[PDB]
């Protein structure tokens, strides 16, 4: 799986260890080994949400399976909680798009997972 | 909805008010409230279009519904017009990918829209 | 088509000519004219893969058609090979998501490809 967070919060406010925390919490949440979890945080972005440039986060989670109605509600509660505690972004300013990828459409290690 | 523009034009060439114009014009085009709209502009990117490093943009619009053949033609005319007028990017050096999101695949405020 | 690479490799380690090499190789691989190939490289990113900050890449290829089981295996060998040769990223630290776009969902030049 791959989790990407784009945010207007400054780089210095991303705590040391945040990528590791995302890696471990997503490995547990998705039930996949951490070897397969990639995370990417992009601070200092020029963005607005609802017309306001107060702190916000625009995110995506792509996974081969482990995506669905109940699972995504669980991920949204987990990820909003982490972004609130660690980046001080209010949960009503976190927006997450979820993607269930087919294995044939994910490349890795010179081939694909199909 | 979420609208992202990635471009090689420099940050200083992004005029004041640009995120607000995107929010307001996308609210009218999609019919969605400005409250639900996120906009994100990423200048100074290392990009080429058609083998050329002249000004270009790669963009995406994600929305729960309000995506379709006629609507996407209308969005493309609106958004290329804004990128030409405000960033001086030729419309034939702009790509916009459109994504009709299922409500269950959009998280916000500790939940999803399922 | 559009190919995007996000990587933690520093900008100085992206060799001269890399975007042009990607354009030409993807034009041949997808069978589309180079005029239609857009490429975007994002170095210096804050990313982890498998819990490690060793060099890695998260990429996507979007194309109207020319996406499939066999084709995506071929693209993955080609692109992992380029990332290993040119950016020194191990293929087991690369993900590439593939997107077969409907023509109506790709905007260009004030309209769409539909
Ligand atoms: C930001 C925000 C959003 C929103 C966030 C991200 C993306 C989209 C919207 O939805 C909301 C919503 C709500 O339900 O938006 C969507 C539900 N909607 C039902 C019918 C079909 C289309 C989807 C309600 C109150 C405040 C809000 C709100 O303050
Ligand atoms: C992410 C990552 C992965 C990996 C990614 C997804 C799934 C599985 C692994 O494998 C690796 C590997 C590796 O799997 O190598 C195999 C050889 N290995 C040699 C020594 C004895 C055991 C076998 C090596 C280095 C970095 C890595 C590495 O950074
Ligand atoms: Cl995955
Ligand atoms: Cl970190
Ligand atoms: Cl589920
Ligand atoms: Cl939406
Ligand atoms: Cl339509
Ligand atoms: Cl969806
Ligand atoms: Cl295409
Ligand atoms: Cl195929
Ligand atoms: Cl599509
Ligand atoms: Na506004």
């Amino acid at each position: 799986p791959m989790f990407i967070v784009n945010t207007n919060v400054p780089r210095a406010s991303v705590p040391d260890g945040f990528l590791s925390e995302l890696t471990q919490q997503l490995a547990q949440a998705t039930g996949k080994p951490p070897q397969y979890i990639a995370v990417h945080v992009v601070p200092d972005q020029l963005m607005a949400f609802g017309g306001s440039s107060e702190p916000c986060a625009l995110c995506s989670l792509h996974s081969i399976g482990k995506i669905g109605g109940a699972q995504n509600r669980s991920y949204s509660k987990l990820l909003c909680g982490l972004l609130a505690e660690r980046l001080r972004i209010s949960p009503d300013r976190v927006y997450i798009n979820y993607y269930d990828m087919n294995a044939a459409n994910v490349g890795w290690n010179n081939s694909t997972f199909a």
